[PDB]
Formats: structure tokens, C-alpha cells, sequence
């Protein structure tokens, strides 16, 4: 199963657009998290890959995933720094969870038609 990169963004686009719909809750992972601008050292300290959803995007976009699995990593990558990183009550974990449920939801039926 080779994948044409033009027909892998165009499966898997809709699923990342769906994570991005979400007002307010996409919002702290619309851009990476600076942790110079924050003033958090200990950041890079327990998140040894950022991710987020721009960097996501940009990955989609440019050619950067051969395999849809590689995409599904990410995002995965994306929610369990942010649940690792934050308190269960924060805006940021209670975010990073609804995130994750619209993302479930949608990458099941797009996973079996690509596979
Ligand atoms: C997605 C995320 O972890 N955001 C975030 C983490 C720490 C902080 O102090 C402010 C924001």
C-alpha cells in the first residue's frame, strides 16, 4: 500500500479541519507551545517532541507523512504531552480531552477506507 501524498491530505484533512472547528477548545494547540514566552523551563524538561496542530497542518501539507499512522502519532503525540504536562482540571487538559473525543470519532471509518 503505497499512499499518493495529495490523496493521503485529502483523506486525512477533513479529520484535522474537525479538531480545528472546535471554538474554544482547539485554541492552545492552534500554535506551538513557547516556553520562553510562558516562562515554563520544566516544558522541554517532560515534552521531549512538541506537537501541535500547525505543525500537524504543516506536516500534512507538505509530503511529511508517508503512512496515515504516522499522522495519527502525531496527533496522539499532540494529546498526551498536554495530559502530561497539565492538571486534570486545567482549560488546557479539559480541552485536550474534547479534542481527542472529535478525533476518535472521526479517524475510524477514514483509517478503514484507507486501509
Ligand atoms: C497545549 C499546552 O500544553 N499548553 C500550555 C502548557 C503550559 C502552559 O503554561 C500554558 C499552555
Amino acid at each position: 500500500k503505497i499512499f499518493k501524498p495529495e490523496e493521503l491530505r485529502q483523506a486525512l484533512m477533513p479529520t484535522l479541519e474537525a479538531l480545528y472547528r472546535q471554538d474554544p477548545e482547539s485554541l492552545p494547540f492552534r500554535q506551538p507551545v513557547d516556553p520562553q514566552l510562558l516562562g515554563i523551563p520544566d516544558y522541554f524538561d517532560i515534552v521531549k517532541n512538541p506537537m501541535d496542530l500547525s505543525t500537524i497542518k504543516r506536516k500534512l501539507d507538505t509530503g511529511q507523512y508517508q503512512e496515515p499512522w504516522q499522522y495519527v502519532d502525531d496527533v496522539w503525540l499532540m494529546f498526551n504531552n498536554a495530559w502530561l504536562y497539565n492538571r486534570k482540571t486545567s482549560r488546557v487538559y479539559k480541552f485536550c480531552s474534547k479534542l481527542a473525543e472529535v478525533f476518535e470519532q472521526e479517524i475510524d471509518p477514514v483509517m478503514q477506507s484507507l486501509g
